[PDB]
C-alpha cells in the first residue's frame, strides 16, 4: 500500500470510474494506481480542458467529476475549471500533487500553497496529512462537492505521501446518499395559492433543474395544467424546444407580462439581468437549495427552500387538491404574435444574399436541418462562441434533458473540447456535435488528439468568420503594428487539423458542401472537423 | 478621452510597444486604443500563452511585458503566467477588464475579485478607481514590476471606467530609470579576500545575471583571472558553452570540489538541491538584489547586496589591485578527466542501435550539428519537455546571452510557443527554433496560428516519443479502461498542423530526413513544424 | 530528550532572542516554559493585541526582531493587529503561533485555523514547521527575513503534535548572520550631491526609518558641518533635539513648501506627507530608501538613492566635503523665523485661554512638559497615543534623544499605548517611561497595568481625560440611553483608581498645581502610577 493506492482505493469505494488529468512528477504513480483499481484515466493536453471536462462530467452524471494534476503550474492551470465549476454549481474534485512537505519554504520544485490557491474557488480545500487520513480528506471532498449547492473541491497529496508505504489499510469511505430537503409547508401553501390566483404564470427552468433531474415531474405539471415554461440555455431540452407550452421564442415578452414567475434552479444573476426587466408587480416564487440566494437582487414573494423535483411535485399536488381544472394555455397563446414577428426577423437573415459566403444564421440553419433529419433530437450538443453560440441557441434545437453544454455562467471560452469529452464518455452510444466559433475553438483545439486517442469520435463544426465576433478577409496588406485585435488569420484551415490525429476534415463554403460534409461525419470512427467559412463582417 | 485611451496613453508614455492578449467584453476598446496609440497588439489563442509571452518578453527586454485579458476567466487563465513570472523574477503587467463596479455582489457577468485573485502572485495588484487615477495605477505597476527583484503586477480596469469619457487629460506617467545599488564596501572587501585566498573558485551564473546584462563584466573577469564558471540553463550562452573556462560538462564535480562559490543571480532553491550537495567547507559569496535571499537554505559567508554587473566589476578591480597575479585555470584542468568520462557516456547513446528510430540524444545531436553549421550560434532557442529538454540542455549549445528560454523555475509545460513569440518579436532579424517534446507541444500548439498571422516565422522541432517521458507504439489493442496515463497517440502527426496555417510540415524518422527537413526551414516565410519520431521506450 | 518546545527555544536562543511577549494556553505553555529554561524572559500579557504591539516596538527599538507567542486560533487572530501594525511601520518581529493537531485539520479541531494563510498578507514570511528537524530552518528564515531589506513581521506556525514530539538528536541550530546592506549607485549618488551643491533651500526630512537604522551620528555630523535644515517625522523627533538650531519642525508646512531640494531619509510620501500633494513641483526630491519599489510612485522624484541610510548620509556628506566649499544653509532656517514666531503666538493663545474651570489640552500638556523638562532634561522615554491629546503632545512635549518616542504611527492605531510602554521600559530599565494617552486610547490596553506591575516595569501613565473621543459630555445622567452620543465616555471616569488594582498609585488632577504635585510623586514609585487629568470636555 502506498499513498497512491490508498487514494485510488478511496476514490473507487466512492464509485469514481473516470478521471481527467495530466501526469508527471509526482502524480504518475497516482494515475497508475487509479487505473490499477479499474478507474479509467483520460490524459488531456492542457489542465484547463481536464478540469472543464471534470466539472461537466459531474453535472451530467449527478456525482463529482475528478481531475488530477501535477503540483504548482498543474493546479494553477486547473483553477480555470475550479472557477468554472463553482460558477456553474457543478460537483467535482481536483486532486493535485504538491511538493515535499518538509521542503516548503526552501523553494521546492513547483512549491505553491495549493490549498490556499484553491480555497476561494471551492467549497472545500484540504491536504492529506498522512496515509491514515487520505480516506477522510477524499470522502470529505466527495460529500461536500455534491451536497446542498454543488461545487468544486480540492484535495492535496504531497509528494512525500504519494510514495510513502504502509502495511495497514485505513478504513475506506462508504457511499452516502445525499440528503435533500423540502419547502416549509407554510411557504409551500402560500406559493400554491399564488399560482391558483395567477393569470399568466411562467416557469423559468434553469440548469439547477436539469442537474436535479426533474424532467418527469416538470413535464407532468406543465402538461396537466398547461403551464408556460422558459428554459435557460443549458436547460433547453428538459422539455423539447418545440413543446407547445415552451415560451422560449418570446422570452422577453413572456418575462415582462407574466404575473407569477416560478424560478426552478435559476438565479436572477446577469443572465436574467438581475431581475431588472421584470414587472415589479409580478409575484416571484424561487425554488433553490441555497437559502442565501433568496431576496437579494430582486424582491421575491416566496422562497421555497427545497429540492426541485420534489418541490415541483408538491406544487403539482397542491393544484390537484382543489379539484379545479386550471389551464394557462391562454398565456402561451397570447405570446403567439410575438413569436411570429421574431420568426419573421430570423427569416430576413436566412434569405440574405450570399456574400458569396453564408452568414451565421444561414450556416447554422443548414446544420439544424441536417442534424434534425439524422438524429431526430437524439444526440449531444456542445456550443461555444459569441455570435456562433447565440445563433446556435436560437437555431439548433434540443429535445432531451442534459444533451447541451455551453459557455455557462462565466461565458468562458475554452470549454468546447473538454465538455465534448465529458459528453461522449457519458453517452458512448450517442453522437456528440461541438459547434464552436473559430476563436473559441483555438482555446482547446489540441484535445482532438485526446478524443482520437480515447476513441471518442467527436463531430466538430467550426463557424469561421476569421476572428472574434467578426474578422478581416485580408491581412497581408495590413501593417503588422496596425493589425486589429479582433481578427484571426483569414481562412485558417482548422479542417486540416483533423489530419494530425488521423481524422477527417472538410473545408465548407456553401450549403451543398456543408450537407455533404456532415453526412460523411455521422459514421466516421474518429474525429471530424467541419470548417465552415462564413461572412467575416459584423 | 476614455478609460481605454487614458490607459493606452499611459502605457505609451512609459515606452510600451507590444501587448499580448485576447479581447472581448469589455476589453476590445482597450486593445484598439492601444493600437491607435502605436502599440502593437499580439492576439493570442489562450491567455496562458499570452501571459507567458509577456513574462518572457519582460525578461528579454529588461522592462515589463504587457498582457491584456477579459474579466473573470480571462484573468484566471493568465494567473498561470503571473505565477510563472513571479517564480522566474520577470517583470510584467497583467491588465484585466472587470465587471461593472456597482454590480459586484449581484452575480455580474464574469464577476471576480480580480485584485484578490492575483494578489499572491504579484508584487502589486490594484484597481483603477476613476479616470484620474489610471496613470497612477499604471505607473505604479510599471515601476514596481521592474524595481529590485523583478516580478509581475496586475492592473484592474472596471467596465464602467473603460467606457467612461472625459475632456480632461490626466497627467501621464514619465519614464523613470530604475535605481540600482552596490554592495557595502566591508562585505565587498571580505569577498575579495576570500577569492584571493581561493584555490578552486567557481562562479555559478544564473538568469538574474543574464537579466541584469552582466556578460561584458563577467567575460572580463573570467578571462583575465581564468575563473571557472557554470551557467544555469537559461544563463547558458552568457559566455559560450564551449568557452575554455566553462565547467558545465563537469557540473557535479565542479560544485563538489570548489572551495569558493560565487552565486551570481542564482538561488539555492530546488535547482541547486538547496545547497545540500555542496561541501560544507566551501565558502559561499551570494550576489543578489533581494536581501531576504541571504543565508536561508545554506550557510553562506558573504551576502553581496547589489547589482550583479557592477558587483562583478568591483570584485575584478579588487583582484587586479593586489598586483599579485591570479589564475585558476588549474581548477578547470582538474575537471578534464570528468569532462571526458561524460563525453564517452554520451557517445554510448549516440551509437546505440536504431529501433529503427533514433533516441533523444541521436535526434538532438543531429539538430545541433545542423543548427551549428547554419547559424554559428546566432539564433534564438526555446526548449520545453522532460527528457527532450534535459537532452537539449546537454547537446544544443548556446553562444550568446539571452538566446535561450526553457521551463524555468516552475518546470512548467506550455511556455513553448508563448516564449517563441516573445523571442521572435525581440529579434525579428534572427531565427527562432523551439525544440519541444510532444507532450509539451500540445499545451500551446494552437499559437502557430498567432505566429502565422503576426508574420513570426517560427521553426518548431517536436521530439515525438508518443507520450510523457515515454509512450506506447500501439494503443489499438489496449482496452480503453487500461490505457496508460503517460501515453499519447502513436505517431500523432504534429507536422500536419502546419498546413492549418499555410506553413510547412515534415515527418522525420532518421537523421538524413531530419537534416534535409531542417535545411528547408531556414528561409521559409511561415511556420515550420518538424515532427521527429523517436524511440518510444523509457 | 528534546521536544518541539525545546528545539524552538534553543533556536531562538542561538539567534540572540532574550525576551518574548505573549499569552500561554494549550499547548504553547510548554513552549514558553522551554524558552524560560533557555534563559529567555517571558512577558505574559493580558491581551494578544498588546503582546504583538510590544513585540513590534521592541523590534524597532532594538534593531532586531521582537518575538510574540500566542495560542492557536483566536490567539493568532488577536495578534493580527500587531502584525498589521509592524507591517505598516516596517518593524521586525516574529509571531510564533501554536496550531491544532495536523491530522485533525478539516475535522473541526480545537481552534482549527489555517494560521499560515491567516497571517500571509500581513507578513514578509509565513510558514509552518513540518517536523522537528525543520524547526531551526523555519525560525531562522523568519528571523533573517524580518530584519532584512525593509523590515517587517513574520509568522512561524508550531502544530500541537510537533510541540509535544520528542527526539534524541539535536538539529543544527541557527547561527547569527549580520544583515547585509547596500549602498546607492555612484551615478545616483553623484547626481544627488550635485543637486544639493546647487540648492539654496535644502531640507532633510528625517523619518523613523532613519531612527531605526541608527543614523543619528552621521545625520548630526552633516547637519552641523553645513548647517542643513532638517525636519523630523513624529517618531524621528529627538534624532537631533527638537530645539536644535537647524530644526525646522516649528515651521513644517512652510519649510516643506519652500524647500528647493528635499532629501527623504527613511520617510515615505504616504498619507503622513499628503502623498506629496502640497510640495512645490519645482522642488527636487532625493529619496533614500532600502525598498526600491518606493521610488517615483506617489510623486515624481529626481533621484532614488537605493541604500542604507547611515552610510548614504555619510557618502553625501563626504561628497560635499570633497569640493572644499564652506556650504552653509542656515539662511533657509532664518527665513522660517517669522512663521515660527507666528505659530508660537497661536499656541500662546491656547495657553492663556481662561479656565473653564478646567485646563484645555494645551494647558495640561504644557504643564506636563514643564514638569518633565525639569525632571529629565530630555532623558526619558515617551509613549504618545490619542487624537487631540496625541497632536498636542507632538507640539508641546519635546524629544531630545533618538528612539525615545513611540506613537500611533503609520496606522494611527489606538491601543498601542501600554504594549509600547512595556517594550520601552524593557529596552531601557535605567530610564523612566511616561505614557501620555487620551482617555479613549487608554481603554484599549489599560489592563496591561497588571503586566507592568507584575514584571516590575514602573510605568508613569498620564491620561488626558475629556470624557470621550476628541470631546465628550460632562453629564450623561439625564441623557436617555437610546440617544447617548457615540463619542462620549462616562464623565470623570476614575482611571487613576485603576492603579490601586495593581498596588500602584493614582492621582485625580483638575488644575495645573495639582498636576505638578502629582507628577512629582510619580518619578520615584516602585510600581505603576496613573495621573488622571480632567480637562475641558468641549470640541
Ligand atoms: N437539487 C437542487 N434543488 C434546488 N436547487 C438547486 C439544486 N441543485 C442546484 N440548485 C440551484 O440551482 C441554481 C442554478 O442556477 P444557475 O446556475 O444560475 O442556472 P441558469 O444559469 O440555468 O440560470 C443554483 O442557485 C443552485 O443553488
Ligand atoms: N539586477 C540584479 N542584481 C542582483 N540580483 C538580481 C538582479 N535581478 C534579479 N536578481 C536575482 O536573481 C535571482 C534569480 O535566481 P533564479 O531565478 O533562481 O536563477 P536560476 O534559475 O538561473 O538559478 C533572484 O534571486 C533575483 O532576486
Ligand atoms: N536601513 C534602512 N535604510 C534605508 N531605508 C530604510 C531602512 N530601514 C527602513 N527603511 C525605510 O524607511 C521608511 C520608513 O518610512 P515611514 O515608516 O513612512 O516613516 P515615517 O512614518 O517616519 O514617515 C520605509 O520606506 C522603509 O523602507
Ligand atoms: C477565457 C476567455 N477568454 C476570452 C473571452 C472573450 N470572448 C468572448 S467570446 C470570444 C470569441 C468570440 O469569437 P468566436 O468564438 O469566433 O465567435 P463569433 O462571435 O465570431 O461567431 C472571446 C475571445 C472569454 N469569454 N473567455
Ligand atoms: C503545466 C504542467 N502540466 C504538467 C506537467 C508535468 N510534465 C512534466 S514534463 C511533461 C511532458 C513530458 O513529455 P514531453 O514533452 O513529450 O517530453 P519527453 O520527456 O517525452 O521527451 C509533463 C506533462 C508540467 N510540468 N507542467
Ligand atoms: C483600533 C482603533 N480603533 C479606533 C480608532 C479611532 N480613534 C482615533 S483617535 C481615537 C481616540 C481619541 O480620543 P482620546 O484618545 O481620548 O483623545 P482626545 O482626542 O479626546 O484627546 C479613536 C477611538 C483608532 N484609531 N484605532
Ligand atoms: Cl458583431
Ligand atoms: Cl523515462
Ligand atoms: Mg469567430
Ligand atoms: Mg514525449
Ligand atoms: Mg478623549
Amino acid at each position: 500500500l502506498t499513498g497512491s493506492s490508498i487514494l485510488a482505493k478511496s476514490l473507487k469505494s466512492l464509485g469514481v470510474d473516470v478521471i481527467f488529468g495530466i501526469v508527471g512528477v509526482p502524480v504518475v504513480e497516482v494515475a497508475e494506481a487509479c487505473i490499477a483499481e479499474g478507474i479509467r484515466f483520460i490524459g488531456c493536453r492542457n489542465e484547463q480542458s481536464a478540469s472543464f471536462a471534470a466539472g461537466a462530467w459531474g453535472y451530467l452524471n449527478k456525482r463529482p467529476g475528478v481531475c488530477l494534476t501535477v503540483s504548482g503550474p498543474g493546479v494553477v492551470n486547473a483553477i480555470s475549471g475550479l472557477y468554472n465549476a463553482q460558477a456553474n454549481c457543478w460537483p467535482m474534485i481536483l486532486i493535485g500533487g504538491s511538493c515535499e512537505t518538509n521542503q516548503i519554504g526552501m523553494g521546492a520544485f513547483q512549491e505553491l500553497d495549493q490549498v490556499d490557491a484553491c480555497r476561494n474557488y471551492t467549497k472545500f480545500s484540504g491536504k492529506c496529512a498522512d496515509l491514515e487520513t487520505i480516506p477522510f480528506i477524499v470522502n470529505k471532498a466527495y460529500q461536500v462537492s455534491k451536497a446542498g449547492r454543488p461545487g468544486p473541491t480540492y484535495v492535496d497529496l504531497p509528494a512525500d505521501l504519494i510514495q510513502a508505504t504502509t502495511s495497514k489499510l485505513p478504513k475506506l469511505p462508504e457511499p452516502f446518499e445525499t440528503p435533500y430537503c423540502l419547502p416549509h409547508t407554510k411557504d409551500l401553501s402560500a406559493a400554491i395559492e399564488i399560482l391558483k390566483n395567477s393569470k399568466r404564470p411562467l416557469l423559468v427552468v434553469g440548469k439547477g433543474a436539469t442537474y436535479s433531474r426533474c424532467e418527469n415531474e416538470l413535464k407532468a405539471l406543465v402538461e396537466e395544467f398547461n403551464v408556460p415554461f422558459l428554459p435557460t440555455p443549458m436547460a433547453k431540452g428538459i422539455l423539447p424546444d418545440n413543446h407547445s407550452l415552451n415560451a422560449g421564442s418570446a422570452r422577453s415578452l413572456a418575462l415582462r407580462k407574466a404575473d407569477v414567475i416560478v424560478l426552478l434552479g435559476a438565479r436572477l444573476n446577469w443572465m436574467m439581468q438581475f431581475g431588472n426587466r421584470l414587472n415589479p408587480q409580478t409575484k416571484i416564487i424561487h425554488v433553490d437549495i441555497s437559502p442565501e440566494e433568496f431576496n437579494i437582487n430582486k424582491k421575491i414573494d416566496i422562497g421555497l427552500f427545497g429540492n426541485i423535483p420534489e418541490t415541483i411535485e408538491l406544487i403539482h399536488q397542491g393544484l390537484k387538491k382543489s379539484g379545479k381544472s386550471y389551464s394557462w394555455i391562454h398565456f402561451k397563446n397570447e405570446l403567439q404574435p410575438n413569436i411570429e414577428k421574431n420568426q419573421e426577423k430570423l427569416q430576413k437573415f436566412l434569405t440574405a444574399p450570399l456574400s458569396p459566403l453564408m452568414n451565421h444564421q444561414q450556416a447554422l440553419n443548414t446544420v439544424e436541418e441536417v442534424l434534425s433529419k439524422q438524429f431526430n433530437g437524439d444526440y449531444f450538443l456542445v456550443s461555444e462562441g459569441a455570435r456562433t453560440m447565440d445563433v446556435t441557441r436560437m437555431l439548433v434545437s434540443s429535445h432531451l434533458p442534459r444533451r447541451r453544454l455551453d459557455a455557462g455562467t462565466l461565458g468562458v471560452m475554452g470549454i468546447g473540447l473538454g465538455y465534448a469529452l465529458a459528453g461522449q464518455l457519458t453517452h458512448p452510444d450517442k453522437k456528440v456535435v461541438a459547434i464552436m466559433g473559430d476563436s473559441a475553438f483555438g482555446f482547446s483545439a489540441m484535445e482532438i488528439e485526446t478524443a482520437a486517442r480515447c476513441k471518442l469520435p467527436l463531430i466538430i463544426i467550426i463557424i469561421n468568420n476569421n476572428g472574434i465576433y467578426h474578422g478581416l478577409d485580408d491581412i497581408k496588406s495590413v501593417p503588422s503594428d496596425k493589425l486589429p485585435s479582433f481578427t484571426l488569420m483569414p481562412e485558417t484551415r482548422y479542417d486540416l487539423l483533423a489530419n494530425s490525429v488521423y481524422g477527417q476534415g472538410f473545408l465548407v463554403k456553401d450549403s451543398t458542401q456543408l450537407q455533404s460534409a456532415l453526412q460523411k461525419c455521422f459514421n466516421f470512427d474518429g474525429v471530424s472537423i467541419v470548417n465552415v467559412m462564413i461572412d467575416h463582417r459584423p
